[PDB]
């Protein structure tokens, strides 16, 4: 029973090519990213890239102490084998998760391996940026960045409210880091109510993590009083509840059996250029796979304590790529998924959050037509997709014969399945993604700022009334592997 | 404290060209609707026609004690005045109530007005076509009908399981009245386990209620175990529990305050044809406005009795008009609300499920951009409400100052904040509704086949970066009741 990131290192490590670590010196800037990127970062980092395993870092430059974990999250099948279920149907699993979910406790500082090492920043020796490798992902960074940290953190007026967050950190200083908060985000909120008061808000940042609770925070929660509810997921997935513990220095929770806390302040009244220590006019690799622009005026969390487990893992991800695509890919599945078969029962075979677009930009939609009224359902389950979840982009709808998760086979039903001048919508004008940089003025005379988009269904689906047309070559089901045993066997 | 048909009537009484009544003779073939269509039918149907009074006719040809009840629903500020509420916050009135239902209770049969009287069918005087006036919309009607019939039906294995629907009947014989049944819905689900098992099904017909009750049962409820989950809406509305009493002739619950109920069976392997009687080849008026075709395969109930209150009004509708527009299009512009208000909140001010779709096929949203990322917001709402409700055809966008229950000011946006190659968006064959007679194959050269569409997004919103050249002339804010007290009397 999985339930802190050692235990699924565990796991990983009875399957061949999960699990990686190497002893040879390695620099946390810029070039720990570069040899991750050829082994396993995969998703829309550019070639040449792979799946790969998960992969540690023993030997940290400058760090004798450390170790760094990338990969935990970037293959499929990797997250599926941490969560015990098939990864085709992953998005399924975790979204039954989220259905019945297992509510966090509190426990004493005594059960909370995170707190075996106290350091806090009273010390005059204190300084963040030796402490802890923070790896820098390319030579163009704003500076060394945290990728995977689980902020906590409550509203400074009714404490009974929490939230639960994945976040980027760049360190900044010998006790700062800046952090992005979105717009209208729930600890965006939180910060804005201190900071209108004078006052700063109290934020643990938790990384390294069982997997579960990685991907559960990635999905839409209810809110209970206290209930630190995206939380929920890992408990049900795992049926045993996230452990809670109070943080040494700030009034606020922490996960109790994380690698490293890293327990703060974001300061009222305070802001930084996040480039400000290169200049170099990016923040890091965003999922789209481009370098982002730094941002010009960021919040400050003020660091007054770190605490780790004995040998802490540093755990943080490269690309973003594949590890992106899963983390944010699932529950851009899951919301597709409850719209389409909520509103269209049966008709949705399954959905793929494509890597090629991060896991947010591309749909690619397998239906069944079942019967003459199932025709022109198909551009209803695009329209649903993109009513969902408004980062997408473009949809792709295929039938049920054509395999979501090959390319070949996409572009295949593109090829003999689809006619440009009348399978093809446009949907000028909406709101996309700003990372997305075709998404501009100048790229479209259509579009009226950045972030906007057309959005384009391809719909690859053979008109219900040409079906008998369109079978594929029907080969005869035959048991492949007596007929050589030893090469099934590589699997 | 409306409980029922007749309070509600009394409302209605206290103002103004909200009910009329007449004693002038009136055929229920035809001639009834014929003089609604002037008076209050309103909606899709053919012109002249208007807003007006719910119209009760005292004077049946052939029926010397019968009095018929039309346009109850008929009026959006009427639907409010019964509701007690603003007429442009109806669908959030109702939703609230949606979300905290109050159940229904059993009370004895000495509390059911509906069982004052009493018409077994076994008595061999009895005649379906003559105890009842049944309105024919048409001359080219399949036959009489019942247009506002409340059907109560149970589970044939499982008895918790219960469901509570709207339909219509036409009478095909002296005690047969043949009966859609949407697929998929509880109520039929019901009928294909009896029909399967070769036994009838047990029904109620209720009609003339409260119209909180017809009006409530238009949303989707959950089911709880001996729920009549769709009433619990006009409980809440009420917040009084809707009442009813076992039926005397069959093993099934009606509403106890109801005028008039039918007791009966759906019987097992029988279809008819529902232009039987006539050879018209169409059924009645559907809401877009055009008569539907005949159901060449419709099942039966088998009428086993008929219980009423003492005067009884026969309640249905006629257009069906204004009356479906606010029963159809309250449900819709709630689900469009519900969406667009969980995905881009704040944004949406409130939305029209406008009666020249009949409450179903066009829909307004208004919208108020308040900063520079709610430009491309505008379409993503018209994607939502494009996706909550598949049978929509065309979506309306406009600005807080469009009134959008205004079909003038709508025009007036789509005239001077529009541009035709700029803010026009088609999504071809899209799945829609047959009822569209445009939705064919003949009519567009992209539609596959019957109820296929294609769906348009009219952009009338102000693009963000041009809205300080879009503000409406300001005229000075007076308060213009003491200028002319006696004309805002009226």
């Amino acid at each position: 029973p999985i339930q802190d990131l050692r235990d699924a290192i565990a796991l990983l490590q009875q399957h061949d090519n999960q699990y990686l670590e190497t002893d040879h010196p390695v620099d946390p800037n810029a070039e720990l990213a570069g040899v991750y990127r050829h082994i396993g970062a995969g998703g829309t980092v550019k070639r040449p890239t792979r799946i790969g395993p998960a992969m540690m870092f023993n030997n940290i430059k400058g760090y004798p102490h450390s170790r760094i974990l990338v990969g935990m999250h970037a293959s499929r099948q990797r997250a599926a084998l941490l969560l015990g279920c098939e990864a085709s149907q992953l998005a399924l699993e975790v979204g039954k998760a989220v259905k019945k979910p297992v509510a966090p406790v509190v426990v004493p500082a005594s059960s909370a391996p995170c707190q075996e090492q106290i350091f806090l920043a009273d010390d005059p020796d204190f300084d963040l940026r030796t402490l802890l490798p923070a790896p820098t992902n390319t030579p163009i960074d704003a500076g060394p960045f945290f990728c995977l940290g689980l902020a906590l953190a409550s509203d400074p007026v009714d404490a009974s409210l929490t939230d639960v967050t994945i976040h980027r950190l760049c360190v900044q200083g010998r006790d700062e880091l800046s952090m992005f908060l979105a717009a209208g985000r729930h600890i965006e909120v939180f910060r804005q109510k201190a900071e209108a008061a004078g006052k700063p808000l109290p934020i643990t940042i938790n990384m390294g993590l069982d997997p579960a609770i990685y991907i559960g925070a990635c999905f839409e929660a209810p809110t209970t009083p206290f209930g630190y509810n995206e939380l929920g997921v890992a408990g049900a997935l795992r049926q045993r509840p996230v452990e809670l513990v109070q943080g040494v220095s700030v009034p606020e929770k922490a996960i109790a059996r994380a690698e490293i806390v890293i327990e703060g302040e974001l300061l009222p009244g305070v802001r930084v250029r996040e480039d400000q220590h290169t200049n170099s006019g990016h923040a890091m690799p965003e999922f789209p796979g481009y370098c982002g622009g730094a941002n010009p005026s960021l919040p400050v969390i003020k660091v007054k304590a770190v605490t780790m487990r004995n040998n802490a893992i540093l755990q943080t991800l490269v690309g973003p790529g594949e590890e992106h695509t899963t983390l944010a890919g699932l529950p851009t599945e899951a919301s597709i998924w409850n719209a389409v078969e909520a509103a269209i029962p049966g008709f949705l075979q399954n959905v793929y959050a494509h890597t090629a677009g991060g896991g947010k930009f591309l749909g690619i939609l397998q239906v069944k037509k079942r019967q003459p009224a199932d025709e022109g359902r198909q551009g209803q389950a695009a329209l649903l997709a993109l009513a969902t979840y408004s980062e997408l982009k473009n949809i792709i709808l295929v039938d049920e014969d054509v395999d979501i998760f090959d390319s070949d086979d996409i572009l295949w039903a593109m090829t003999t399945r689809m006619q440009g001048d009348v399978s093809i919508t446009t949907i000028p004008g909406i709101r996309g993604h700003q990372l997305d940089p075709s998404q501009t003025p100048e790229y479209s005379p259509s579009i009226r700022g950045n972030g906007i988009s057309c959005k384009t269904i391809f719909d690859c689906t053979v008109p219900w009334a040409l079906k008998s047309h369109f079978e594929r070559a029907p080969f005869a089901d035959v048991d492949p592997r007596p007929f050589a045993p030893e090469y099934f066997a590589r699997l």
